[PDB]
């Protein structure tokens, strides 16, 4: 067997090895060595995962080669991955929890989903080559994860979630309501059976790297064929986390994100549909639009999920858990619980970004 | 290679007398007949050398065939080897039957078909998908059913060419003014878009791909389905359409009372699926959310809003596709016939576009048997 744990010694002798001062920075070893990263799988999850994440990032980078890290090397076996040091960045959600409103950050994430998600879909690919695609990114311990903990257990009394006391009673009456349930079940057969793109699987605010001018997506572990709404909810259902998480006027930077990423997904995916589809009837007027209200619809399905999940579930948001004091903390804790129910319910209702920023915003007042 | 093609010597060899009796031209099926006990058997093989398809199709039909027969034994031919590289699967000898299109045809009106598919559909797709399985497991036959060819086929005869002025298509010149109105409806063909996208992404359960009447040996007491090569992890409600459109197709077919066989048949192959479906789900779903009330409820009228728009892309593929039905083509006299083909257009037209107002199977026979007055 090829596989062996790196150390920071071993690490080095491999960029040299490939021709391309070592700590690791870190189920994952992260090696920082002109500079370099050599991310490493740790044998519970399966090493696969990171063939999943360089094939994953060297097809969004054909796409989007700006807002993704540079892949200079991988190896299945060493389940390793060498690529760009995005060191000088800070992740999305660190520098917004401490006050960085990142102007371009959703116009950024915009053009990253829009294009992304168009150009892996069968609007984009001859069904058979996606067909193949599909088989390749098939990742089904990282998506038992996502099915379990985003779509499944924040709905029942599993074992699984991490809540506060005082917080009980909003959570006993999410439990009990059926009608909620039966919608976070729908969403969660979509994400089970709706092979319709590759998707990054896990775009939340923690898997970017950000400054004032530039954004780089990164993690995309979770990668695999599933619903096109999927990204775009999650990472709207983070912006609206990080909302909850300020006060007052300082909560406009993230409303105006939610607004322009949506905007910029859709003028995005617009423009690839009109330019790049294969598809015959891309052309009659309606099918472009149809298409775009279904991806809102659940994306804004998807977006309730994450806000329920993210406040009740095993993985929790620093955005909500560092909220002080501790009765704001619950508080705002039971706004993410009932905006994120509102959203799974309402989804259809919805006829803009607009209407979903509104919403929210009356339901936090 | 160890691939070559078979003949009646060879055939015998790997199991008397042997007969070529493939009613096709891409498939060989030798009928082996013994004379010890009056015992039978079929060796069917994939021919290379028509649509230019791959060998491959005959490990798909035979695993599917493996796991049908797991859930529904009575209702698929056995199998008793299957060889990938041959591209053979030796199978039950289901000679003593009659194709039931052919049989519908010629009048018999098999009492129990509609019970029989019922149950084939229920348990089929119930138990090969999320619902029944476990996530993990269903995502690796995602991958050994993987059909691209011959999904190819579907995706193009089914759903997108008869839609549009493609060389494909087969039409009597008298039939053009109704085509070119189809062409021109810019709603439907958005509709179809719509149910050929769930077709190219929704990955519920393990479909037969190819589900009609053609596909299907009857006699008045027994029901096989066949020839599933075109399996795949596609719509629950695919099969339930395709079946239910081709009902109809016999039905206009027909004249007068005689049609009232195939709508009962409409009528009770819906109900025994939706009964079938749910006591499956009742008593072997994995879901915590399954006994959610209003959840298998909004589940089943999903399944019926696919089933109908597909069975109104079934209509109208039939009837100006490449691939027709002798329901439809052996109508007398001529004139007859292109009426009958109008009417096929027309239906299969407003099942794709009403398919989401209908409520139950019998609001879809009200609505079909007032247009075809
Ligand atoms: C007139 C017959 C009843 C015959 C009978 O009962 N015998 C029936 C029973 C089911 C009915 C259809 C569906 O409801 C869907 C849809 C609802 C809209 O609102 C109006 C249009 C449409 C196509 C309906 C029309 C008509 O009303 C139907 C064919």
């Amino acid at each position: 067997p090829l596989y062996e744990t790196l150390n920071e010694s071993s690490a080095v002798a491999l960029a040299v090895k490939l021709g391309l001062t070592c700590q690791e920075i870190g189920l994952n070893y992260v090696f920082h060595i002109r500079a370099l990263i050599i991310k490493q799988a740790v044998p519970p999850l399966t090493i696969d995962r990171a063939r999943i994440e360089s094939s994953a990032l060297i097809r969004q980078g054909e796409h989007v080669p700006h807002l993704v890290p540079r892949v200079f090397y991988s190896d299945t076996e060493m389940a390793v991955t060498v690529m760009e040091d995005l060191s000088h960045l800070k992740i999305a959600r660190k520098g917004l929890i401490e006050g960085e409103n990142y102007p371009h950050l959703s116009q950024h994430i915009g053009e990253f989903l829009g294009k992304t998600l168009f150009y892996s879909s069968d609007y984009a690919l001859e069904p058979k080559v996606k067909k193949q695609l599909v088989k390749q990114f098939t990742n089904p311990e990282l998506c038992d994860i996502t099915e379990r903990l985003v779509f499944t257990d924040p709905f029942f009394d599993h074992d699984t979630n991490d809540f506060e006391e005082e917080l009980r009673p909003f959570v006993e009456k999410l439990w009990n309501n059926d009608s909620v349930k039966i919608e976070a079940a729908k969403l969660k057969k979509s994400f089970l059976t709706s092979a319709e793109t590759l998707i990054h699987g896990d775009l939340h605010t923690g898997s970017i790297f950000a400054s004032e001018h530039e954004t780089k997506v990164i993690d995309p572990e979770f990668a695999f064929y599933g619903p096109i709404g999927f990204d775009v909810g999650q990472f709207i259902a983070n912006l609206f986390l990080n909302a909850l998480s300020r006060d007052g006027a300082d909560r406009e930077p993230l409303y105006e994100h939610v607004n322009q990423v949506w905007e910029t997904f859709e003028e995005t995916f617009s423009e690839a549909w009109q330019k790049d589809s294969l598809d015959v009837y891309a052309n009659i007027d309606g099918y472009l639009t149809d298409t775009l209200s279904h991806i809102f619809e659940e994306a804004i399905g998807f977006a309730g999920c994450e806000l329920i999940r993210r406040t009740i579930g095993l993985a929790h948001v620093a955005d909500l858990d560092t909220i002080v004091p501790f009765d704001k903390r619950i508080g705002r804790k039971r706004l993410a619980l009932e905006t994120g129910t509102a959203f799974i319910e309402k989804r259809s209702e919805f006829k803009t970004i607009t209407d979903v920023i509104e919403l929210f915003k009356l339901l936090v007042k």
